[PDB]
């Protein structure tokens, strides 16, 4: 809650530090394997909400994302089926998935996602950079 | 176990990102832990609190990729990782058994260099022993 919120809003700053224009776009240096480094799934978008970078494509993901979070920070909470938060890891989180399968296979997973806005600057344009945990919270107690 | 180097490696790009390179030096702002700088080459740049016993602990080697490791110390030496709230607790430690031994959790992050800055490796340890919560 309070932990997860301060680590989520903590991914958010690495990655805007990361983040540099060029060409005319933008691009974040990220090391080789940081999907694996953290279990979190970031979004970049400008002030219009425009996605400009994804660190994945993930469809429910992004219809769950409301334009109006965009315009100010936050913690909200999205949800997705066991299927779909398998996915975003694609290790061992996939046995306790398959034990709530066991009992439920149409259960819901929740997942909390921070939003967090950053004023354009000298060398930024305005952004909104969206960070949320793959971890689903029925399982973290694990 | 998990979260906890979560929560670690949060404390870490903290760090990084009120980290800054000017007049060729690394500068470090102030955002139950204990953090260590060092560069490519395995050299220490900054320490937030000088305990020599914590430094001998970080095998080099550890420095090279990101990873979760533990270090094992007497109470003596966790005390000294604090100044002191805990303090408390690790007096009646100290009380039953002056050679009690203390773990402590400890996260090695690497982030590469880039255009802004030099690749760096932040070490973040967990000041509060395993078996004290
Ligand atoms: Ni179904
Ligand atoms: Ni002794």
């Amino acid at each position: 809650d309070k932990t997860t919120f301060r680590l989520l809003r903590g991914e958010s700053n690495l990655f805007y530090t990361l983040a540099k224009w060029e060409n005319n776009k933008l691009h974040v240096e990220l090391p080789e394997n940081i999907d694996k480094q953290s279990p979190t799934m970031t979004l970049i978008y400008d002030e219009n909400g425009q996605l400009l970078w994804a660190q994945r494509d993930v469809p429910w993901l992004m219809k769950m994302i409301q334009p109006d979070w965009l315009k100010s920070n936050g913690f909200h909470e999205i949800e997705a089926d066991v299927n779909d938060t398998s996915l975003l890891l694609s290790h061992s989180i996939q046995q306790q998935l398959q034990e709530v399968r066991e009992d439920d296979d149409d259960a819901e997973m929740t997942h909390s996602v921070a939003v967090n806005v950053y004023p354009a600057t000298s060398r930024m344009p305005k952004l909104t950079i969206v960070v949320v945990d793959t971890i689903p919270v029925e399982l973290k107690s694990s």
